[PDB]
């Protein structure tokens, strides 16, 4: 954009990062849960990736500030999450110094870029840092003990008449994905724009709520194998799943260390893919495919056009969606009527990541971005395991990095992520 706007975005991302590591060194070195890196790992990894993609042209053979063996401590493919707490990592002071040195050089580089030069990598790195900010939030939510963060900023109230209900998405061709011409910082797996024929289906007007999930629990949903897939039931049994994560026996939940009543009308959060598909079956529905999801989000059947956001082309605001990290929770269903898609689906962007039944697959014409290992290793059959795509962003996602076409994914056994469920149905 303006180089000034990119600088602004990089600086906002780093402000966020530095708030999330504004704790004692011992906190930053802790393993809150074996699923998660220590925060000091994400801190240095953020700087190392910024250096690699913006100062070293993505070529690790070009010299960096760190010895290559030190740099490789921050290679996510080499070091499984659980092992990272024991690695000989840079201290918090070293990591902050490294990040600052890199950032100074990056801002100078941005200044010096020729007019009309390609800036894709800068936007890619903004996305990378904000994504790690959400990862660090996941870790802080898992942390046992008295809260470090506050309990979250105010959200609007919900409204009656939306929970449980569905909207029709009329059948036919629509444009899936985007081109760089339209979204200059769309990540590689979002591209290119192409047509897919999607038969008529219905999708939930809002996500599944906590009170709805409690009904599933109360009817014995976790005790009845018929709602679950073979793999899902086996995992439910292995892991002893009986409720969403952080729901306590006494009916409270623990959210960033805060013990509180579970609000009935918020989207359910911290459920596995396997839980999501079991609830959907028990409810008489199914999960959407990600293609269904994106059509419901972005397509306007009255005009036969894609919208930039579900509501139109206006930049996200606090009146339109719950984004950016400050709320530390999703909003009550019905809280954002102005954020509805053309078909009437609300809270598609923000609040909770929504499970879909789609594995990650390339769109026809896919070509990798400079960070070649960002998507490709996770495509179905690429040999990295089983993944399902999540859509729409959560309350923790920065508005700057989110689009209807954005594709998250994870193993179906993961629920420390800020994920919930929106139902779908076939139409006859
Ligand atoms: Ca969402
Ligand atoms: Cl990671
Ligand atoms: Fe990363
Ligand atoms: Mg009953």
């Amino acid at each position: 954009p303006h180089r000034a706007e990119l600088a602004r975005q990089l600086i906002d991302a780093r402000n966020r990062t530095l708030r999330l590591v504004d704790f004692d060194d011992a906190e930053l070195r802790r393993q809150y849960d074996p699923l998660m890196s220590p925060l000091v790992w994400d801190l240095a990894h953020i700087g190392q990736q910024e250096e690699l993609w913006l100062l070293r042209g993505g070529d690790p053979r070009r010299p960096g500030l760190l010895e290559p063996a030190v740099e490789q401590l921050y290679d996510a493919f080499v070091h499984p999450r659980a092992s990272r707490v024991h690695l000989p990592l840079l201290s918090p002071a070293q990591a902050r110094r490294f990040c600052a040195t890199v950032r100074s050089a990056v801002l100078d580089a941005l200044d010096r870029l020729p007019e009309d030069a390609d800036t894709f990598a800068f936007g890619m790195v903004v996305s990378h840092e904000h994504q790690h900010d959400e990862t660090m939030l996941q870790a802080l939510n898992l942390r046992s003990g008295e809260p470090l963060l506050g309990s979250g900023t105010a959200l609007p109230p919900g409204r009656p008449g939306v929970a449980g209900t569905s909207v029709l998405v009329p059948g036919g061709p629509f444009v899936l994905g985007v081109d760089l011409a339209d979204e200059p910082y769309a990540l590689d797996n979002e591209r290119p724009a192409h047509v897919v024929d999607v038969p008529a289906f219905r999708i939930g007007r809002v996500p599944v709520t906590n009170a709805e999930w409690r009904a599933f629990i109360d009817d014995g949903g976790y005790r009845q194998r018929r709602w679950w897939s073979d793999a899902g039931w086996a995992y439910r049994c292995e892991a002893g799943l009986t409720a969403p994560q952080f729901w306590n026996p006494d009916g409270t939940r623990t959210r960033f260390g805060h013990v509180e009543d579970i609000p009935p009308d918020e989207p359910v959060q911290h459920v596995t893919y396997f839980e999501a598909e079991a609830y959907a079956a028990w409810a008489g529905a199914r999960l959407p495919t990600e293609i269904e999801w994106e059509k419901a989000c972005a397509w306007d059947p009255a005009t036969g056009r894609r919208r930039r956001y579900p509501w139109g082309d206006a930049a996200p605001t606090a009146a339109l969606a719950n984004l950016g990290g400050d709320a530390l929770r999703p909003a009550p269903v019905g809280a954002y009527p102005a954020g509805a898609s053309a078909c009437g689906a609300e809270q598609m962007l923000g609040d909770v990541w929504e499970w879909t039944s789609s594995p990650l697959r390339p769109w026809p014409g896919f070509t990798p971005m400079i960070y070649q290992r960002y998507s490709q290793p996770f495509f179905e059959g690429a040999g990295s395991g089983d993944y399902r795509v999540l859509r729409g962003g959560s309350w923790a996602v920065a508005a700057d990095i989110l689009r209807p076409s954005f594709r998250n994914w994870d193993h179906p056994i993961r629920r420390q992520i800020f994920a919930g469920v929106r139902l779908a149905w076939d139409v006859d």
